């Protein structure tokens, strides 16, 4: 019923401060609250969309853990950019871990990754798939050091996250407070699910698949960060705090400008890496979203609007349309096919209104209408062409 954390919208300490929560889970997406399941109510982390502990053994027990119990379920604990012991604001930790992924889970449900889409959730209440997936949040996972991960199996059997203190920087810095990479891992299941239907979590396996795999997961925190004062000049990295480097983790900034993010599809002819991949699709996803922000608004709200089943901004627009193509996509797919999934989810959701502003994006970074996968790792072509009829 209290979460003291870094608001949603807030991605790590460097942009704002802590405050205390009250009761922030939206009563549709998440209707036992974050602390029910609708077998019981929990005074520790852990409910319907998330079991969260500190797992310091690194292992695939969460029974064997420490988690916060507090007293009415006020999650209000001590954090300092100061201390040199992350286990000493554990509990801040763990906190924030649930608390942005249960935030996650339920902007993503209003959004169609719903129980029958093959979400993460105890108990699907009659809203069909299946349960017994809440994702396991292990914060400050023993496991690992400089990084984070998600393990997406099948609808029915649970998503796991693990948060490792990255150590490059001292203080160390703690990746449960960096909430664009716990948006990052989620998206994992996200995409996995998806991909291919609930029953195939296999289908993001293919190294231009793979990349489209970190790339949404990237796309998906930009997006939920932008801010209402920002244009489309506005560049951002990925995870500059918890790197503790400004340009972050990618070679490139996410921006609008060629010069300052040169990536096309060719791009992908000379990459062998998920992750440069991945950035290539971000950046293109980035230029959908500054059309889409541009033609429809921005928002910093919490939930989407829905003119029908049409959000009302531009921001929760384009999130929905990534995902809607999620569940068109066929498995294994390259990002021209991807790409298509995108416009013909525009289809079906608006009538096709914003081919136009699809397409711009799409081509202004290879593309466009005359893309190729080909065939072999160096295959492609790009192209910038737009079809005739859609502008
Ligand atoms: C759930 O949220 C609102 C307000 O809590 C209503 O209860 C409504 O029934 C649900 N919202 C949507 C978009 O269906
Ligand atoms: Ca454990
Ligand atoms: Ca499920
Ligand atoms: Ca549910
Ligand atoms: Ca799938
Ligand atoms: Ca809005
Ligand atoms: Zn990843």
């Amino acid at each position: 019923a209290t979460y003291q954390v870094f608001p949603w919208g807030t991605n790590d300490p460097s942009k704002g401060s802590r405050t205390i929560e009250t009761d922030p889970a939206d009563k549709t997406a998440s209707e036992f609250t974050w602390q029910g399941n609708g077998k019981t109510t929990y005074t520790m982390t852990e409910g319907n969309n998330g079991i969260a502990q500190a797992n310091y053994d690194g292992d695939n027990s969460w029974t064997n853990d420490y988690r916060p119990d507090a007293p009415g379920a006020k999650f209000e604990y001590g954090y300092s950019l100061a201390e040199t012991n992350p286990k000493k604001y554990i509990d801040a930790s763990v906190t924030q871990l649930f608390y942005t992924a249960n935030m996650y889970h339920d902007m993503l449900h209003a959004l169609g990754f719903n129980e029958a889409a093959g979400n993460f959730e105890t108990n699907n209440n009659g809203a069909g798939g299946k349960g017994n997936d809440a994702v396991i949040l292990n914060a400050q996972d023993g496991s690992g050091t400089n990084n984070a991960n998600f393990a997406t199996p099948p609808d029915g059997q649970p998503g796991v996250m693990r948060m490792y203190i990255w150590d490059e920087s001292t203080p160390y810095r703690d990746c449960s407070f960096d909430a664009g990479v716990i948006i990052h891992e989620y998206t994992h299941g996200v995409s996995n699910r998806l991909t291919g239907g609930p029953a195939n979590t296999g289908c993001l396996n293919v190294l231009e698949a793979g990349g489209m795999g970190e790339g949404w997961g990237d796309f998906m925190a930009i997006a939920i960060h932008l801010k209402k004062a920002d244009t489309r000049a506005k560049n951002y990295p990925m995870g500059d705090w918890i790197a503790n480097d400004p340009k972050g983790i990618r070679n490139y900034l996410y921006s609008t400008s060629l010069t300052t993010n040169p990536y096309t599809y060719k791009s992908v002819n000379t990459m062998s890496a998920v992750h440069t991949i991945g950035t290539v699709w971000a950046t293109i996803l980035y230029e959908v979203l500054w059309n889409l922000v541009e033609k429809h608004g921005n928002s910093e709200a919490r939930q989407p609007t829905f003119n029908g089943k049409v959000p009302t901004d531009g921001k929760f627009l384009t999130m929905k349309l990534v995902l809607d193509g999620m569940a068109l996509q066929p498995c294994s797919p390259t990002f021209v096919q991807a790409r298509d999934a995108i416009i013909d989810a525009d289809k079906a959701l608006t009538g096709g209104s914003n081919a136009c502003e699809l397409w711009k994006a799409f081509a202004k970074r290879g593309l466009g209408e005359g893309a190729s996968r080909g065939s072999g790792s160096t295959g492609r072509k790009e192209s910038t062409t737009v079809p005739s009829g859609v502008c």
